[PDB]
């Protein structure tokens, strides 16, 4: 049981520690592989935060595209960080459900 995973829409991509998810096009770096072509190489990545091992895990997703990732339908900035809740919804200009476990 990983501290969160990404329902795509079939399989899951778990986010554990010190893990950087990235989510694209590109099979030789990406966790979880997108063929669509308006997807980028490397689209938007996928990470956690630990302050100490007894803590409560904050997750994060940071849009790096050139078309853009939607967050609960809105546009993210790119390259900036967005602080993720359980069941929150990523569409990558694709539907992936982030849940947590954690």
């Amino acid at each position: 049981v990983a501290p969160a995973h990404l329902e795509v829409n079939e399989q899951t991509i778990p986010i554990v520690k010190h893990q950087l998810v990235k989510v694209g096009r590109n099979d030789k770096e990406c966790q979880l592989v997108l063929t669509n072509p308006s997807i980028s190489s490397v689209h938007c990545v996928f990470w956690c935060v630990f302050f100490d091992e007894d803590s409560i895990p904050m997750f994060y997703v940071k849009d790096c595209s050139l078309n853009g990732t939607y967050l609960n339908g809105l546009l993210l900035k790119r390259d900036k960080t967005y602080l993720l809740k359980h069941c929150d919804v990523i569409e990558l200009s694709t539907r992936l459900v982030f849940m947590i476990n954690d």
